[PDB]
């Protein structure tokens, strides 16, 4: 798998475990269409979203649930969700861990590609 | 003024110049209508976008154009744009900064929320 | 003003009020003597801790009390502080903003560098 | 090991390799003892600091030379080195990661502790 998401949290010093995390890629016609989608594990990491043969060139976005994550904890947030767009390249790279570090009215996001 | 953008730049320890910025708001059929926009100033800030009357209650995005900001200096960047999405005035009006610290790689942004 | 300290908190989306500052600047035997201090104003900023005459060339280090800053709002952080250390001036006298976002488990730290 | 460093690059997407990092144990007289030491991976990681029973209650030190990491890339740098403070409790979680996200001018730091 060419694509990991991985999710801390800055307030318990944890992993951010069971945040949804929705992928979609954009159509030719500039809408979002719907790509893979999961929760992260009790390590804070979602595997297994997509494939080689699936993840094409592109420009896709990358949506946490971070708002539903702090209500869950009972802290009041500022963000609806945080939004990583992001533009794939066979020419880099081969395999890429989008990470975000999260508080209630701030987050961190980058980019690891790396290749095996 | 009660939305105000500011970016800063990582790499050079700078205010971010130049960077347009782009404000939507969601209409009553779900889509992002167009708000503002703006680029910011020498100082890295983007002041006047709105103004008390025009900016009531909704779900806003703002829009940060990384990616152009970092090809017109030369380097080839990760991220599209940053996205920052948030509910506002729910409680009434307040006063919003939204702030971000761009790298080439990675962007953190947070929110200083203030009742005037 | 050359040296100015600014603090966020990422919690409550708010400046960080009341923060301790101490500032040392490495002596001639390698020791790190005191050099200024102070503590945050309602806006999150410490200004004038010193002087164009007295902020000569050296290496300095900026010390923010964040562990007491967060068990005075009832919160065990992880760090006892956040500690930034840079040579100034080497170049000519600068201006410098040292700002951090603070979190319980983590801070982020960047420098804002003019020159007048 | 109850330890472990993790130093990501966000200016080139990728870990940050060769990385010298020191650590230290605040002894009674309040000086800096050298406690443990080495060079982060092809990972960005560095493993094998130190042991579980080695690694008692106390205040220590994480140093991380960013200073040479960004000269060996060619790139000017903000800090002498990113340091990390912290005090290590047997009540908490037993594993401790310490990362840093680096920039010339910036760097990001969090704490991940749990329990296998
Ligand atoms: C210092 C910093 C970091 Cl480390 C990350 C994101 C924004 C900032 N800065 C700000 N954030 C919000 C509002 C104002 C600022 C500022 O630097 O003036
Ligand atoms: C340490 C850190 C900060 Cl300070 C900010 C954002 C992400 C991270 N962590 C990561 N970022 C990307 C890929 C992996 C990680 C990680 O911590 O394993
Ligand atoms: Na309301
Ligand atoms: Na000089």
């Amino acid at each position: 798998c060419p694509l990991m998401v991985k999710v801390l949290d800055a307030v318990r010093g944890s992993p951010a475990i069971n945040v949804a995390v929705h992928v979609f890629r954009k159509a030719a016609d500039d809408t979002w269409e719907p790509f893979a989608s999961g929760k992260t594990s009790e390590s804070g990491e979602l595997h297994g979203l997509t494939t080689e043969e699936e993840f094409v060139e592109g420009i896709y976005k990358v949506e946490i649930d971070t708002k539903s994550y702090w209500k869950a904890l009972g802290i009041s947030p500022f963000h609806e969700h945080a939004e990583v767009v992001f533009t794939a390249n066979d020419s880099g790279p081969r395999r890429y861990t989008i990470a975000a570090l999260l508080s209630p009215y701030s987050y961190s996001t980058t980019a690891v590609v790396t290749n095996p």
